[PDB]
């Protein structure tokens, strides 16, 4: 997969929804599809990486959930090792126009996790364009998920502030 060239992470930064998802996991799908999702915000973490805390509606309940996302060695590439369920992943940004969109691509790097593909697409709106839709849908394809795993994820309007 492609980064985004001269990736600028301070434009990067801020409220971002996660507006669509493709996973070649079904556990994951699940996971995600049981859920609505409110908000993220996207951080510079100490290492020079990010920090990324996603809030979501659990079963009526806000909850909030916050990744580290290390930097891999060049600018728009991260990796992420994931505490509960191990393994490590490579995370790329791989587009985006940071007022509006961005693509993102994950994949393990380490551990069964290697079996683990994800796209997502985050918006700088929690209702994306048509248009955005149709970038997110046409880059899955190209990265090899079926139609099927091309979802665009429940929104919440609760849990903002």
């Amino acid at each position: 997969v492609s980064v985004q060239p001269n990736f600028q992470q301070d434009k990067f930064l801020g409220r971002w929804f996660s507006a669509g998802l493709a996973s070649n996991s079904s556990w994951l799908r699940e996971k995600k599809a049981a859920l609505s999702m409110a908000k993220s915000v996207v951080a510079p973490a100490t290492d020079g990486g990010l920090n990324l805390t996603s809030t979501f509606l659990r079963k009526n309940q806000c909850e909030t959930r916050t990744m580290l996302l290390q930097p891999a060695g060049s600018l728009g590439s991260y990796s992420y090792r994931s505490p509960h369920w191990g393994s490590t992943y490579s995370v790329s940004v791989v587009e985006t126009d940071y007022d509006q969109y961005a693509l993102l691509y994950s994949q393990g790097s380490k551990g069964p996790g290697e079996d683990f593909r994800m796209a997502t697409l985050y918006s700088r709106t929690q209702t994306p364009r048509a248009e955005l839709k149709e970038k997110f849908t046409a880059f899955c394809k190209a990265q090899g998920f079926t139609e099927d795993t091309i979802v665009f994820l429940p929104q919440t309007d609760k849990c903002m502030t």
